C-alpha cells in the first residue's frame, strides 16, 4: 500500500482511524501522552461531540497505564479461589 496516503482517515494506526473518523484532530499518540494540563486545554479551547470526546477520554485513559495489570494483592473477592 501507500504510506504517504495517510493523511485522511488512517493517519497512522487503526485507534487514529477511528478519531480522525471521529473530528479527532490530535494524533492518538499525543493523546496517550497529553498531561491534565493539555487534557484540560483540549476541552476547555476546543469542542467536540460527546462521541469524540469519548475517544479522547479513552486514548488519554489507555495511554495512562494505570489499570493495575500487574499480579497486585488484593482484598476484591468477587469470584476467586
Amino acid at each position: 500500500g501507500a504510506k504517504h496516503s495517510s493523511r485522511l482517515e488512517a493517519h497512522l494506526t487503526r485507534d487514529e482511524l477511528r478519531a480522525k473518523a471521529l473530528h479527532i484532530p490530535f494524533p492518538v499518540e499525543k493523546i496517550i501522552n497529553l498531561p491534565v494540563v493539555d487534557f484540560n486545554e483540549m476541552m476547555s479551547k476546543e469542542q467536540f461531540n460527546e462521541a469524540q470526546l469519548a475517544l479522547i477520554r479513552d486514548i488519554r485513559r489507555r495511554g495512562k497505564n494505570k489499570v493495575a495489570a500487574q499480579n497486585c494483592r488484593k482484598r476484591k473477592l468477587e469470584n476467586i479461589v
